[PDB]
């Protein structure tokens, strides 16, 4: 449930048409946590099991405390890891449309590895949600590098990460919702658009 790795485990003879990529927050389980699990649901319902394939940032990305307080919310070997994610779903399969996502420490850690993205593959990330956007202040809303009408960033009123601070409060943990609903389909709708549908 929490585990996906539809991309890593991918076929190359069988790919999918939407490959996404999802990072965690700090101390959740599996490679999809809490957050993760919901959105692949969505993606699953609108392009079937064998249209989308759902991976989430694990290996080297341990969604640590400590590495919150890093420079840019995340680690270097964690923004390695996803980076070389989107490197593999670019090799195994250069047709598939790529959408991303990450929440808390891994909503920092996606726009790091989105901001650190070769063009080209970037190009191909029709869209990217991100939850409890730890660095929303610092980078003004934005993923640097990536455009804004394929970022769509969750801050809840409240959510003190969203405004400068390394500190929980209940906001930050009220992200289901989002997730089951508006997350996903900002994603199926980005997809259909640059693919047509």
């Amino acid at each position: 449930r929490t585990t996906r790795d539809d991309l890593i485990n991918g076929n190359s003879a069988s790919c999918a048409d939407v490959i996404f990529i999802y990072a965690r927050g700090s101390t959740e389980t599996g490679n999809l946590g809490t957050l993760g699990p919901s959105i692949a649901s969505n993606l699953e319902s609108a392009f079937g099991k064998d249209g989308v394939w759902i991976q989430g940032v694990g290996g080297a990305y341990r969604a640590t405390l400590g590495d919150n307080f890093l420079p840019r919310g995340t680690s270097s070997a964690a923004i390695r890891e996803m980076l070389g994610l989107f490197q593999q779903a670019n090799t195994k399969c250069p047709d598939a449309t790529l959408i991303a996502g990450g929440y808390s420490q891994g909503a920092a850690l996606a726009a790091a590895s989105i901001e650190d993205l070769d063009s080209a593959i970037r190009d191909k990330i029709a869209g990217t949600v991100l939850f409890g956007y730890t660095k929303n202040l610092q980078n003004r809303g934005r993923i640097p590098n990536y455009p804004a009408d394929r970022t769509k960033v969750f801050c809840n009123t409240g959510d003190l990460v969203c405004t400068g601070s390394l500190i929980v409060a209940a906001p930050h943990l009220a992200y289901g919702p989002d997730a089951r609903g508006p997350a996903p389909e900002f994603l199926i709708e980005k997809v259909r658009a640059v693919r047509g549908s």
